[PDB]
């Protein structure tokens, strides 16, 4: 699966639509970024910038110019070509060919942006830049604002009128296409593999990395050579750590291992946890917890849909934890007065579900509380989770035990769709791949 | 292998020696660094940084003041325990536990470095600080200094001097410690078997990521976690672009593949090339360019030795190259008269060696042209190479060839000892390898 | 003639009016000024700033808050009281004092303005700035949205929108009230008392700078005790040189002097020029250029009218210009193909009117090559000249003579209101006025 | 009076003899600075800048380079000649009249400074440049410095040391020649002839700045253009306002008047305070406490000389002031308990001297609490003062009160000379000249 030509094109002319008359919107590429010395990260592109264009290199910037309702036009500023760096450091689009490339009008060379930017935003009455983002865009862009406005005597004048476009942008990002969604289809189906691949391989005395190192391999093998977020493998205490990635632990027979991990597929998230037991079985006190972890994401799975919230949702979540944690000890009172105690909180500290797309925690608003309405398109995690420190004044069996159980899903017209169910989740489904994997 | 704590202790006593009395040398911790939104990449500590603590967390600054020549100390800024931040985010050292852990003498919270830089500046004359490194320093350092100048009524005195580190601190990275080449041997091993792998796995029809997902598997299992830097799968004319790392090609029959990639252990890069055929057996074309590539790197092997040079070693590698380009009819005329034309620089236009330690591009002064004189504990790599253009004006059937083989040495009292000499690179050898691997 | 409370309160009415219901204004201090060392210029407060409060102390800010078409408020935040700041450098208004002091309803601590401005930005959708104008300004602005944009869980949200405001506030500036009329009036009359008595007091061997001396000592007796520019007095070739300031040559009997020199009078600028004989008598080579410019000057305050412009009046200012030069032979040729060369520039070469207000040079859209249609209120300078280069090819009699004669007016109903004929400008009144003082 | 040619000259020579052999010093104009909007104050050179070149224009760099102890050369850069920016705002020197006019080897277009500066600083191992002095010198040269740093390939190595040069030309500044104590002499002569005219014209009526604008017209016709510092006026309780400078108020009869006002002569300050009766006859109650500060100052001045300190000086002011007030009833107790509990400070909360030089508080090491031995040519002055404030629990008639005498003395062989003494202090002397006046 991919992203077309023309649904590149269809995200701008939305974005167009939206536009005042007399604007430009102004959207600028990722920096590169230094890991050490002169060596760099493997670029990854401004997700924003990514969702206009498809295009992969820095020292770019997208101008979208709307003179009316029927009339606006395009403009790619991008490296110039050059053969001595593209021999050292790779191809570059060039001017020529992005036009038919990227489908935009015109292109013209970055080098030459302090020069024309400011003759494209002279007569215009707004616009549309995400100042703060990057500290390169706010010169470039508040330079050729100041030749406006200084610039008088030239017959030159700046828009007064600066909109900040993320709000618009991230609520476009906010609901996926059909295209969008066959993409993150598939961005769950190589993650679940990875997963799977993971239960297949732990083995006690292997370190936390190595299951890291297979998934990472699974990811690429398909296609998707980097994760979306660096990958968490928390065995035994360690699974306490919502974002646990040194991932440096020998694993140990009778320790769960709690793997958060997703892959990166045309630029869009996978999201799965994994909870399960090194050894492939788990004890009684690791099955406790984790029944409670399951059915909360089981019942959540069952309730989302248009018309609830993640909000409405939680509550039904958080009553399945509190009763759960009363029966085993673990909490003590009345479940309804630990409920408006919110006693849960010790062991649940984080949010069921976050928007999924482009970024892991996807661009949207949620409402206060994350009380927003749920309509069709929109994609997210559910993910319930029980951490017990080891220090936690509980039963002694239940200490140390941190466990997430997460799958993706899009909402649907009357539900969800599971994206990430293709990797198991019951406790015996689990015991079973795993014992199968050691026969073999 | 690994670093020793006497080790980091050792270093930081032999700056303290090089500094003046009555001087304080500031140390500065890396940035975290944004992949996208809220996302970060795995964090890389700043090498010199590295170099003196083995402390792989962000915001944090080693200070180290030398009263006289026997009266010195160290003090460490670095971050708070947090309970909410590292169940959130992971696990941090803390104030109480860094004097025993890191050897320092004094460890304070990055939080406080304001309000107590300034008094461990007062009175000195000299500190010792990397200006332009990075922004956020520059501003701890720019401001605790204008609060000494400006403090003459509080009787506060800013030294006067300011010395960069960088010269000091990189001519120690220069020569490696017998356990840093221990270190770097174990790198050399791990990169060698990833490369050694790559072949094995080849086949026609596999994409060029799907060798850097076997590369980066057995740098994970063996405990290197990262690449030292973006691995470089360039097959057909992809190998004629020297850092080519977009690796999304699928590798056809007939071509040769050139991998250029280096594991991370312990901070120190392991760097190795290999170029070898995609079906397991060189052409005449392909062989008549190898082997002139490996001629320069088999003479350059028996070269490397105390008081030669890169560049001396270079001389040779040039007349090597210009003779077999001439007997291939790639270049025409006269050898010594081509060689005083440079007339291979279309062809190799990178230099034969770089410096390799932390950073795989290492630092330490190279000299003029690199006509340092090599002297034991300098480690460096050995990689010629010829790329042929697909539009060079040349025979037909070396358009589109690119071949780098390249080795990791450390000079030695009498030569030098090859780091990677446990991948295979002698023709016959890589297509017996390859072979053996077909069966299976 | 003062500006009252109640202006300033209509003032800020009136930007409040044109502005967007659910939005703030926010209007920033000039910060002081450094001459030397620790010593700062003599204060003066930001035109704008001062505009809506009269108000005369650094670090302070004008918030107005527009919740709807009838519900609105006023914040400012200022310095706080400081027995110990103000027994050294004076006295501070405080907060207390500023709500009846000012006419707004609350007063808050600059050093809490990080604390607090976000807090009244939050849930607006539009935030007037005038971003660039100070970079102080910048920092705490982009602050205060920065926390809004990314306090999400805080249930904060940042205007999305940005609007310049000086064009809105530059307009309303453009037209003068009854009391900024007769604040201007004053002023000239200041003005023009100072330049009567720099006519009477010169003496060829005065220096320049000694008429320098005497305008200020009479612009001070007034209580203007600051001009509104440097003051400008070039006798010979320096009167060719359109912002002289050096004033340090002494003045010869036989040359011209220019004197452009204006008060500060509450905020507002008077805007004189007067050339005259260093001497008391007008040579012919001296009568012959300054009558062309006496013509120019007259015949524009003739046509000066709402319904006309800068340009058209300037038109027959050229006319006027070329005729007479042509007839003393420094342009040849026929006059209107002289005209249409523009064959005046070499001789007059800036504009003849700018704006007058809180700025000398005032603020206000002037149209495409100060076209704009005049109404009533506009108030503007009227200052043609003549600067004929010690080396311009011309008879030799006319050289290094630089001639320019300025007065203020104001644009009424019927035509003009001349603030500054007090001074005279008839060379016979010139050399009657000078007579009678060497008597003284 | 005024500073030769040979004098800048020495003063250049003297700073390369203390600069390390290999080495540049970065000597920076002060910026143009904004009054408002497009008009900016009357431009004030950089006193360091001032000292080495008496040159007055913007945009310009001294650049020493010693290369050892016998070889040295300066290059200036600075403004190029532009006839229509000359026409507009001014002359310029340029490059080809400034070798010859300021004696410098060399002088170089500003606009070139980027393109040149780097290679002037190319393989030298030191460069004094004043770090935070102004942001536009720190870009250039960490602009340069980076250029070298990163040019390795160049073979461009950049000096490792950097120096505050401050501390060394602060040093040689405090201690003022021949030349410079002539031209303080004559500012000296010209503030005390300033304040003998505001003595003579003070009436009650008139306002406290109009004895300003004598005191300018005075400095003005003396050829001292500007002030060294805003001058101060405060009659009645504003003479306790240490830095009084709105000087708005009527002066009234039976109050006195303090006046601290100083010319700028050939960039060299003047300084002087005398306060006297308003109605020229001083009240007993005003007498009481001006003879203290008046047998404070006439002791100080008999006790400066080589070989004591401000500090050593300012212990017998405190037992003069201490004793005085005791007697009048104003502080209660044992004198020497008083003076060791600093019981004076509620009434003189300031330090009895400053050097005086290029700036009014000038600079030079003051030693822990102004303890700094003193020897000939240090330039300070003499200002006791004592200031009861309105509002403190005092006999009545002592309320209100603010009286500064201030002298302006040079260190001599064997004492002090006085250069402000023409201007009378002595309460009889001060009657006679206002009665006399009277007359006017
Ligand atoms: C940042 C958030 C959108 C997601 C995060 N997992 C939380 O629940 O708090
Ligand atoms: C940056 C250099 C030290 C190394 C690089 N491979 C070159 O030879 O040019
Ligand atoms: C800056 C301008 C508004 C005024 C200037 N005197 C000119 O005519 O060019
Ligand atoms: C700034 C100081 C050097 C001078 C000041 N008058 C004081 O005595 O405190
Ligand atoms: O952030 C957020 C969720 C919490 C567990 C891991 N990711
Ligand atoms: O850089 C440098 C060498 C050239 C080939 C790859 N690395
Ligand atoms: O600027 C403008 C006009 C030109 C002469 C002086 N002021
Ligand atoms: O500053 C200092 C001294 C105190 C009075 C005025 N000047
Ligand atoms: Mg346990
Ligand atoms: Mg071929
Ligand atoms: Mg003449
Ligand atoms: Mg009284
Ligand atoms: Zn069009
Ligand atoms: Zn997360
Ligand atoms: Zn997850
Ligand atoms: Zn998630
Ligand atoms: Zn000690
Ligand atoms: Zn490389
Ligand atoms: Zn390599
Ligand atoms: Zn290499
Ligand atoms: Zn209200
Ligand atoms: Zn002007
Ligand atoms: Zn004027
Ligand atoms: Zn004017
Ligand atoms: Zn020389
Ligand atoms: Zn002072
Ligand atoms: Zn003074
Ligand atoms: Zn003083």
């Amino acid at each position: 699966s991919e992203i077309s030509r023309q649904e590149f094109q269809r995200r701008r002319q939305a974005l167009v639509e939206q536009m005042q008359p007399g604007s430009a919107a102004l959207i600028f590429a990722a920096p590169e970024v230094t890991r050490s010395a002169d060596s760099e990260y493997p670029y990854r592109q401004n997700s924003d910038f990514w969702y206009f264009t498809g295009f992969n290199e820095p020292e770019a910037v997208l101008v979208l110019i709307k003179s009316d309702d029927t009339h606006n036009h395009s403009v790619l500023f991008n490296r110039v070509r050059d053969l001595t760096a593209e021999i050292w450091f790779g191809r570059r689009l060039g001017q020529d060919a992005a036009p038919e490339k990227l489908g935009v009008d015109r292109a013209l060379a970055f080098s030459e942006i302090n020069q024309q930017l400011y003759q494209l935003l002279n007569g215009l009455d707004v616009v549309y830049h995400a100042q703060g983002e990057y500290a390169y865009a706010d010169v470039i862009v508040n330079s050729a604002l100041e030749k406006l406005r200084k610039g008088s005597r030239q017959n030159l004048t700046a828009p007064a009128t600066m909109i900040d476009w993320r709000p618009v942008v991230h609520e476009m990002r906010l609901f996926k296409s059909p295209e969008e969604i066959a993409v993150l289809r598939r961005a769950g189906e190589i993650t679940a593999m990875a997963h799977t691949r993971a239960m297949e391989k732990c083995r006690p005395g292997m370190f936390e990395y190595h299951l890291e190192g297979e998934i990472h391999h699974e990811f690429n093998r398909h296609g998707a050579r980097y994760p979306s977020y660096n990958t968490i493998v928390g065995s035994g205490e360690n699974g306490c750590i919502l974002h646990y990635t040194e991932n440096e632990c020998e694993m140990r027979d009778g320790d769960l291992v709690l793997i958060d991990a997703g892959c990166e597929y045309k630029g869009y998230a996978g999201d799965i946890t994994r909870t399960f037991p090194v050894n492939g079985k788990f004890t009684q006190a690791q099955r406790e917890i984790y029944d409670i972890v399951l059915e909360s994401l089981e019942t959540s799975l069952r309730l989302y849909r248009p018309g609830t919230s993640i909000l409405e949702v939680t509550g039904e979540v958080v009553r399945i934890m509190v009763s759960g944690l009363v029966k085993l000890g673990i909490l003590k009172g009345d479940v309804d007065e630990l409920i408006a105690q919110n006693a849960h909180r010790p062991f649940f500290m984080h949010g069921l579900s976050h928007w999924l797309g482009l970024d892991v925690h996807d661009v949207g608003v949620y409402g206060q509380d994350r009380s927003r309405i749920l309509e069709p398109g929109m994609v997210l995690t559910v993910e319930p989770g029980l951490y017990i420190a080891p220090d936690a004044e509980v039963p002694e069996q239940y200490r140390g035990i941190g466990i997430r159980i997460e799958d993706d899903i899009v909402i649907t017209e009357t539900g969800n769709e599971n994206l990430t169910a293709s990797v198991v989740k019951k406790p015996e489904e689990i015991e079973a791949l795993m014992v199968a994997a050691r026969k073999q």
